[PDB]
């Protein structure tokens, strides 16, 4: 079907704010990656299509999601690159883990009011 920006915004913005609430866990998350900042600079030659919770909040904003399933994307590559980049005895990747149960439970019952 067809969602209007401020029904996906409502619905959705709710799902990106628990996650903003998870402290420690969302802070690695919260802007983008700045591989010089943090002395990795092996992060862009692995991670090929970064995200981050700042980018998710400009495109729910600014309308750059038409479907829900567009918004788990980005969330889900969010995740996918931290797991895929960071070593599992991390922080950021059990950081990630933790995010990623918290986006689970959130997004199930909005897809369902959608
Ligand atoms: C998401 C992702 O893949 N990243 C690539 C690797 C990374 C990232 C952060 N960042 C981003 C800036 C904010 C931040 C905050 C914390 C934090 C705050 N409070 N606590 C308890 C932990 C931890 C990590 C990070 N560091 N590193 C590594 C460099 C050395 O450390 C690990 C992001």
């Amino acid at each position: 079907k067809i969602f209007k920006p401020e029904e996906l915004r409502q619905a959705l913005m709710p799902t990106l704010e628990a996650l903003y609430r998870q402290d420690p866990e969302s802070l690695p998350f919260r802007q983008p990656v700045d591989p010089q900042l943090l002395g990795i600079p092996d992060y862009f030659d692995i991670v090929k299509n970064p995200m981050d919770l700042s980018t998710i909040k400009r495109k729910l904003d600014t309308g750059q999601y038409q479907e829900p399933w567009q918004y788990v994307d980005d969330v889900w590559l969010m995740f996918n690159n931290a797991w895929l980049y960071n070593r599992k005895t991390s922080r950021v990747y059990k950081f990630c883990s933790k995010l990623a149960e918290v986006f689970e439970q959130e997004i199930d019952p909005v897809m369902q009011s959608l």
